[PDB]
């Protein structure tokens, strides 16, 4: 009985986690947050995930133990990052935080990727 699951892109969490990111700060329920996010997921794998997060926090879950249902797409420092905005009141800032490290994540690890493919077939 043994399972594997891969997590999603680099550029895949940086648009999701900007989006929550945005839409969270303007003041809107995370659970209308986290729908929209979904809703406009081009990828249905990623609506799906984001439909069961919210689904767990309109159960009553934090965001933070909602996103531990996907250890695989969420490290443990991400879900330690919103669960400290949960507890401190300043899930709007950390989501910020987030979003920005995920930008530079993604920009950074897309430039080493086209670099190796650059010089690998030269
Ligand atoms: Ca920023």
């Amino acid at each position: 009985g043994f399972a594997f699951k891969r997590g999603i892109s680099t550029p895949d969490l940086a648009l999701i986690t900007r989006q929550l990111a945005t839409l969270v700060q303007s003041g809107m329920p995370l659970e209308e947050c986290l729908r929209a996010v979904a809703e406009q997921s081009e990828k249905p794998r990623i609506r799906t995930m984001l439909v069961a997060v919210r689904a767990k926090v309109t159960e009553g879950y934090t965001l933070s133990d909602s996103l531990g249902d996907y250890p695989h797409v969420f490290d443990e420092l991400f879900r330690s990052m919103v669960a400290a905005g949960e507890k401190s009141g300043h899930l709007d800032s950390v989501l910020e935080r987030l979003a920005d490290y995920a930008e530079n994540r993604q920009k950074m690890r897309s430039k080493l990727q086209q670099a190796s493919e650059n010089l690998y077939p030269q």
